């Protein structure tokens, strides 16, 4: 059999010549029995004097912790990241200091809209998420299998989840919600064009490249400053699933992409990514034609070419699912000294958003949490007594800075990078952007005639659940990227109403 | 289209001619806009003075509550209860006072294994719980689909749990753990007889009876008791799917029994359950055969006839689904004076286990909800301040007891009831109990031989998954039910193998 | 007696003539007794099935909540806020409507230091918490007893607080620490004057002034906008306590503050306060010496005359301490449509601070408390299910902006108000800031000589516990501040050295 | 000066020659500077991309967690109890083995009543916890400072707190339900006289004996069990402080017995107690006079002589306070095989108690904190999955009981002990308990007639301020206690009046 089906068997041939161990309570105390509860005589009441039954239960209530507000679904691997390429004219980062650096990793897969237990293989975006424990910290680049995303305002994002998800009355998928808010927001027409197409549904999850999508800001040793995106594309080749093979699989295995990775780095053929960076100069940045910093936007392959740096390998199981998934944090905040954030709206919402989740979900002290401490690094600081802090909470060290006992002083060097902006502070409204341009290339110059077809078929059967008005204001914006696309949804929408 | 389908259109259709409110933080601050955020320019940075960004993201943070270590698919209804007979004679409870009676009652369906968000459609055994709102406070009855369990030991439900749901290394289900525990607890050879049959798959949730499956004691005014059980049986008829349409509605629509029960409560067709009940008196409880208290086995219905008590009706769907399914607690330990415990091992299990999760998952004060709050009752008490108390806190009232200030005092006439037991207190080992005789007369009694060539055809299906000595083991078990059970078992192996 | 010693009695007074209730569960079964468990015999273990024990244990067990991080020790009042004074041509708030307005009005009184259970006589800075229930949502207004602070920059106020507070390895009150952090940061020089003089110990609660000690900006209803502070002064006139007094009352009563409140509330001498405001237009926020929105500056009386406004009266005690003031939240980023934030660093540092903590220590849903509920207004937004959501969660309403089902749409007339900034985005540093000149003029023009001798000894009683080195730095930075002052320190110094 | 006063001085002495460390984040991350924000310009607002501001603060908000219900007053230390004699005939427990045994223990005093942050030298019963880490696991005896309870019925327990802290609506410390409540349950008037006797007010912490004031059960080798008490006595000599010395100690340092425990321990004064066992047989038990359980009962020295074990000696202060004070958990349902609960009421609601309120203060997997962790055994069982789980949650063992794949099995030997009980199971009333013998003896025997002075003194001067017929109920009970004794009450009563 499979090693996914032969794992527990694997234990009890690594455990072989070495004698079972004791069974005991949470405090060590060994238990005389776990296979009946204390009576009064065979058939009368149990008594609250047997702890073990008390302990163990009340431990297994609270077995559960609240689920991830998105990307609940996931599949984790270890593994460790290795460069091939001087970049240092362009980060003073510790993770590109020089050739021949391996830079243990650790990578999630997840999907943005199902909860925890649906099927894997669904029309939607996935999520890559990968945290490196560099010599100065953790560093976590939470990129999605798409270079671009629906919106380009952070305070919208509550809204479209709440869309893409259940219904609040009937608690149901609803296209009716989906189609209205993707309709009535111009601005995803591109995404949309991503996710209906072929590579919407990825061959499980080591065939398919991952982008960071967030233009962000690398500082040299000099202190000159370029911003960049970066890039990694898988090695196995571009890889995704019929709608029919996708709909078979749905029901066969719910859980076939965990299934898959695990059964491939239990095999040995270790799944590789390749890193790319595009750079942009700040006087590019001034002359570009569209707003650089859009989140709808990308960059055209020719005027930027990409540029290796390293790759990703995965050669490590996670010796426990939850301790090592379902307990892992990614906050795009921990950036290292030598890569910075940039005026992106939506990496700045990002910044303040995900460690409140991660407060509240893991626990206000998850930096304690092994798959989570920075092992690579050294922490000393004023931060102190919070709730199961599971360290020596730094034992009596002064906890006041600043003081005169030689206590933890600022690094100097460390400092961050200063650019001056000019305007009024207010709100601006950026709903009035281009929204037809980059779609109308991907359409007219990425596709072929049959690819076009299965955009089209696909967008139809999504969208033929939606009201009337709903559908009429999605066709008049396809329109206005192209006729033709227009058309083609309309002539099959007719056909399907 | 159907109202599932047609449900935001209608709340349009029903707050027609009115303005549309003003959109304002949680502390009713009118708000600007909320489609861009404050920046410095228009390529600027944001500013942490945007209030209602941040205000929107940490409370779109919070919106996930740990799920229910079980059951945690649910469809939820409300109703009243009606009586149509006499039974003073066996209980004082208000909820059978006398002939007429309307009780509000709120019901969910569930099934024990599934997680949030997987499709209904799977055999697994479905949770049936009602709670009435009687004049005397809350009752809870929590039911299963089947009148029997897996079981009989409470200190064996979170091994029994954990090997049914995924596994702890891979995340994966295995049927290697589910089918090693069912093969090392033969107690569980009746329930699996119930899980693999026909009525393993229910039609929605309208089709499926549903069954106390707890020996209750009736206490009547005289103060004389009674041992009973709750049963309440379907007027729609019982209806159950095939595997192969199960298979498809599995892929067509994951949460086909929420969307077929709500369509019902918004089509007319008011579902009903009958309400009955089994009566045991205290000799014949001495000179029943088994264990009259084992959760095993049943009562044969010739020497116990069925006795009608009332009907139940779901005539209102959730006006939110979060608010009145997802924040719903059933305690089965929420008994009025008339309803007591009995010496049953897995009732006193639950009485201690429930409250403890509920504390866990909803919070420390969850009996403060408008959906659990006993409203056709009064609360006055000694418990006071816990987190997030949305109540008055009962003012300045003495929180002390006894004291002389006329405070709430006791009801000397809801005293519980007194029996002797006899026989030391220690572990008593019940793995010797019978475990062949109710399911062979299910065998050769209940089912004809079309239907036992299905049930067969499920196990091995379900079987053929588990290593050679684990399915040695589970075939060894069947062949000690009956011969034939066992060989046609074996034969469907070895054509899998 | 006294009205806080005969509470409870008037509780039976007010309840004469009534039955007494039934105590009831939680759940609203009626209990048959509370003076005894259930027992095998006389000398027998307790049984599990005893619910209403396990009931009563595992509420009283989570009667904490988690004490406020600063100002634990509190008691709070209720009353309405009245205008007397035509503002309107500085702001468009609904508080400032008309001449005649009654706001209900919540207040708090607090020590920044002492954790729940100290001696309030204490010298520490007083905090005056001041919530209005505007006809367009709350407004808190959280200010100090002293119209400054001890820093001006937010990032240091945990550390400031770590001083202030107990030491971490021996878990005492430290000198040592407060006086290195006052001695590091010269900025504090002021505030610590105003905490060492007369008025640092107040006679209670009645007899101290409230102060804004926010540059809050007011816009009208030209859109026109105006600088200010808010100060409110006591009518029972100014009156502080000998510290052999304060040191007496510490022992005798360790909670004076609350009981002098309470018997002032019962016995009808209705405190009361005056509103004023301290108005500056911008071309002055443009020419003023030192920086207009500097924490540790005030504005000099002569230049800006004060404005009345309204009066504060507190007519009615909290029905139950735990609900009314243990469950208060004061967001200071709750201000209405009229009221703006600054550039003020610390009051930007705060909009952020408080809901943060507020929804740790309450719960994600604390605005849902009857004490928090903004009921003279409407909520209606698009934040939905959280833990423990007390309300109807708006029903089946869309749950996504924008839509097209006439959900709430944002109010175009609350837009805020915008002003252009110039320079890069960097770290400033403010430590070389003028801390010599206000504190100098407080000296030698509003304190006479007999005050000089009593602040110079408090500040010698409380520093001879200080090492060598940092009593000689801080009677460095207090000779910077006047020879007289440093020379009269040191001689007490040297007198208890 | 004193160690307490010079702690942070001795780190820098014991940290001099190393350079100071790098101030980093949470997440390893060096910081640029943390005593400035990000601005726009020198008068700008804040930016959200300064994340080390959000992230210290956002940590600094969580800092506090629930204080305990009871004993929130703490001070801690550490070292290692030492065997001296022979009780194998009595326990197989690991602790009592042989002669020579070093045992590492963990102690915390508290005081019942005073919340976080209270004057320590009070009127109240001192608690004294006790941490063995015994090689089978952990062993918790929680004792009072006094041989006896108020109270003998756990339901009560809840009120008696209640009463003994502060006024629901005042929030005051009231006298008038404390004597309510005393005068209301007899039972009270023994441990009465030991709290308002000289010993009430112990001199610190080293100076009071503990007892464990529990009927434990012994087990020995052969499977004969015997009941048993536990004492210990302070090898310093019992010192107590007068009543104007306390007054004087309250207002001077609130925190005496902590400062004083500290200086002790660093001083090198190892503080000492001698451990002594009351031994009784199941004979003795069944001709017992009184009831042997009883909580309020002590047993006559002349009778039961004292035992000799061992001593316990503290040599080690906490490293840090907050971790290894405020996160300790003590559980009296940690007993190692060999030490076994009894019949005692108070007992047996303890072993449910503890546990709950640990789950909720500290968190669902506070026995993986290193203060609890049982370090000297192994921890090996079917617990899985919690909120924050700090270890590698035992990898990919099997996660079910019981399997086939060589996972840990439970122990025979360490079997529980069985005795038959008699009579039927109902709510038996105890009030009717006998009140008046011991505390006659403690009266006429133990005391002297300045003593006895002192006591109806302190008794009077704490019961003057209740009302009249609560006044009328005590005497009353003192005079059924003795003549002489209620006399002298009620003389200084209307002295008082
Ligand atoms: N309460 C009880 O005692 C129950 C007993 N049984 C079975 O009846 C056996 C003999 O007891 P007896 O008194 O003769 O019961 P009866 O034969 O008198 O009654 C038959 C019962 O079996 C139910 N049943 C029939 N087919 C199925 C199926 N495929 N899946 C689930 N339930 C089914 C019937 O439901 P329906 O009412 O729709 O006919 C009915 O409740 C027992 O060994 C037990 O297995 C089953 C359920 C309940």
């Amino acid at each position: 059999r499979d090693p996914a089906s032969d794992q527990m068997q694997h234990w009890k041939e690594q455990r072989a010549a070495q004698k079972a161990d004791v069974l005991t309570t949470g405090a060590g105390n060994p238990v005389g029995d776990k296979l009946n509860v204390i009576t009064v005589g065979p058939r009368g009441p149990l008594l609250v004097q047997d702890v073990v039954f008390t302990d163990e239960m009340a431990h297994f209530d609270r077995e559960r912790i609240p689920e991830r507000v998105v990307h609940a679904k996931g599949a984790g691997a270890f593994g460790y990241f290795e460069v091939t390429h001087d970049i240092t004219k362009y980060s003073k980062a510790k993770v590109f200091e020089h050739i021949g650096k391996k830079t243990p990793i650790a990578v999630r897969f997840s999907t943005v809209a199902g909860e925890s237990g649906s099927a894997d293989t669904v029309r939607d975006p996935r999520g890559f998420a990968v945290k490196f424990y560099t010599e100065d910290g953790n560093w976590d680049l939470v990129g999605n299998n798409t270079p671009i995303f629906f919106i380009r305002d952070p305070i919208l994002f509550p809204s479209f989840i709440h869309s893409q998800k259940r219904n609040p009355q009937t608690h149901l998928k609803d296209p009716d919600m989906v189609w209205d808010f993707w309709s009535l927001r111009p601005e995803s027409l591109h995404q949309v064009s991503f996710l209906f197409s072929d590579r919407g549904i990825p061959d499980g999850h080591r065939h398919m490249n991952g982008y960071g999508s967030h233009t962000f800001k690398l500082v040299n040793a000099n202190g000159e400053a370029v911003y960049c995106k970066f890039h990694y594309k898988t090695d196995q080749g571009i890889k995704n699933l019929s709608v029919e093979d996708a709909a078979r699989l749905s029901q066969e295995d719910p859980d076939y992409g965990i299934r898959d990775l695990f059964n491939a780095i239990a095999t040995g053929k270790y799944p590789s990514w390749t890193f790319y960076i595009q750079v942009m100069t700040f006087n590019q940045a001034e002359t570009f034609p569209f707003n650089p910093f859009d989140l709808t936007k990308v960059w055209p392959h020719k005027d930027y070419p990409l540029i290796p740096v390293g790759k990703l390998v995965l050669n490590r199981n996670p010796v426990n699912y939850f301790a090592e998934v379902e307990q892992i944090a990614f906050d795009p905040s921990n950036m290292p000294p030598g890569i910075e954030a940039s005026p992106d709206k939506m990496l700045q919402g990002r910044l303040f958003a995900y460690p409140d989740t991660h407060r509240h979900r893991l626990g206000p002290n998850y930096l304690h949490i092994p798959v989570n401490c920075p092992y690579r690094a050294r922490v000393a600081n004023y931060q102190r007594d919070g709730p199961m802090c599971m360290q020596d909470n730094q034992g009596g060290a002064p906890n006041y800075y600043p003081n005169s006992f030689g206590a933890p002083e600022q690094q100097p060097s460390a400092l961050e990078h200063s650019i001056q902006y000019s305007g009024e502070v207010r709100r601006f409204n950026t709903a009035n952007d281009d929204n037809v341009t980059q779609v109308r290339a991907f359409y007219v110059n990425v596709l072929n005639e049959e690819q076009r077809k299965r955009l089209c078929e696909n967008i139809a059967g999504h969208l033929k659940d939606a009201q009337i008005f709903i559908q009429k204001k999605a066709v008049k914006n396809f329109t206005e990227v192209h006729p033709d696309y227009g058309s083609h949804i309309q002539a099959l929408l007719d056909k399907y109403n």
